[PDB]
């Protein structure tokens, strides 16, 4: 069976380990997606109100509940029912918890076909663990399929660090060498389980940038002060609205049309911090749809975002404990001679993002020449000037795959 034929059935169910969700206009949006957004946004609010206003931030929140949608396959009791209350898979309807992977099996098979396009989009999560651990078989079977990632062995007692060099080694090698120190120089003989993930994304801007008209304009950061940024211009027609309290929504598409980047750009007078704090799925899947083709001018800086943590403090601050406790982790599906205590040492993710007149880390030149055009000196200008968030969906599966701020673009 194929990940993109694979029916329902084919993601056995056990009733040993089976949890049970008390209940509660356009297009169609998938359960799943709406539970991911929710965790997103929920997620995101946390990390950002941790976070200095002058700090960017960028996780994909996509790779994160990938991770442990396919962690949880292993869960039960309580690990198992934290895991589905966290990250907001209880919200489904009410869908039992086996459900969810024949879920993200229909999601990843979309989000990852090789049918080659111009935006490629790479995925990253692995379960890292020491040789004596044994995974179960048939948890095998579905971690792989479904999520294709392995339970790759390694040596963490008996000399981790050459691990712990081999794990860095191979994510940079799927992020394109991007990302080459997701685990920080945090791991040694103390150290069963360890969670990887990341995704990696290149596009080409659908209406690229000149670099011949990229000066030096002025970014106004949180504290008042300013500083200089390579400030990106072009005019065209682009998906806008103007939102509540004066706040400019963008989305600029990829080659492709699939994958956007939608910027959120607020007025001077108000906080990005205060619009953060409004976040919601609700909120945000409103704007996306208040959207409007439209000419306007654009005004976006060249940015570099290269954010990268632990989640284990974060998520279990969030409800996330029991995974991650030697006496309470509940994780059948993972098996050691004489150890019956299985639990998930720590967390790491990585998310990098270079964005100049070409699109996503693409870097080729491209100058660009326009004939007779005349536009109603009366038009939209987007000057982001000021920090602003960013998001990089997947449209046709309504899928936030990264999301975060770019505080201060400045060199
Ligand atoms: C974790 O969750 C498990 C299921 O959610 C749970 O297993 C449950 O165990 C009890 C008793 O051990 C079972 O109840 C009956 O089990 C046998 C039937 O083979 C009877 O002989 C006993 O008298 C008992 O009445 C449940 O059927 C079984 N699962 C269900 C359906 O609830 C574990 O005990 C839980 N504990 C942990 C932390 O792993
Ligand atoms: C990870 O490293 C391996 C080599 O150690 C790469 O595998 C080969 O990559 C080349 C292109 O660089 C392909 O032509 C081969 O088909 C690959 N062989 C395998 C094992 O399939 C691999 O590309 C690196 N990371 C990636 C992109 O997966
Ligand atoms: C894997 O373990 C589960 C319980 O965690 C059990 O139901 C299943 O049969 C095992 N898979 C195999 C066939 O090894």
């Amino acid at each position: 069976v194929d990940i993109c034929t694979a029916k329902p059935r084919d993601i056995p169910m056990n009733p040993m380990c089976i949890y049970r969700s008390p209940e509660k206009t356009n297009r169609r949006v998938w359960e799943l997606s709406k539970a991911n957004s929710r965790f997103a946004t929920t997620f995101y609010q946390h990390l950002a109100d941790s976070k200095n206003d002058n700090d960017n931030i960028f996780l994909s929140p996509l790779s994160i509940s990938t991770a442990f949608a396919m962690t949880k396959l292993g869960a039960c009791n309580d690990t198992l029912q934290q895991l589905m209350e966290v990250f907001k898979f209880d919200t489904i309807s009410e869908k039992t918890s086996d459900q969810i992977h024949f879920f993200f099996a229909k999601l990843n098979c979309r989000l990852y076909r090789k049918a080659a396009k111009s935006s490629k989009l790479v995925s990253a999560n692995r379960l890292f663990g020491d040789k004596s651990l044994t995974f179960n078989e048939t948890y095998q079977d579905i971690s792989e399929l479904v999520y294709g990632a392995k339970l790759q062995p390694l040596d963490f007692k008996e000399n981790a660090e050459q691990s712990r060099a081999a794990i860095n080694k191979w994510v940079s090698n799927k992020t394109e060498g991007r990302i080459t120190d997701v685990i920080p120089s945090a791991i040694n003989e103390l150290t069963v389980l360890v969670l990887v993930n990341t995704i990696y994304f290149k596009g080409l801007w659908k209406s690229k940038f000149s670099p011949e008209n990229t000066r030096k304009e002025l970014f106004y950061k949180a504290d008042g002060e300013s500083c200089s940024a390579s400030m990106m211009y072009q005019e065209g027609k682009f998906r806008y609205r103007r939102v509540a309290e004066g706040t400019q929504v963008l989305e600029l598409p990829f080659k492709g049309d699939d994958i956007t980047m939608v910027l959120i750009l607020p007025k001077p007078e108000k906080s990005l911090a205060k619009v953060e704090k409004e976040l919601t799925p609700e909120v945000l899947q409103e704007w996306l749809d208040e959207l409007e083709e439209m000419m306007l001018v654009v005004h976006m800086p060249r940015f570099r975002i290269e954010d990268g943590f632990s989640l284990k403090e974060q998520l279990q601050d969030m409800g996330l404990v029991d995974l991650f406790s030697p006496e309470k982790s509940k994780l059948p599906g993972i098996v050691a001679e004489g150890r019956d205590d299985l639990y998930v040492s720590d967390a790491f993710h990585k998310a990098f993002l270079e964005v100049n007149e070409e699109g996503a880390e693409a870097a080729a030149s491209t100058a660009v020449v326009i004939a007779g055009r005349s536009l109603n000196p009366n038009r939209v200008t987007f000057k982001a000037n000021r920090p602003f968030l960013v998001f990089i969906r997947e449209v046709p599966l309504n899928t936030i795959i990264f999301m975060g701020r770019v505080a201060n673009p400045c060199v």
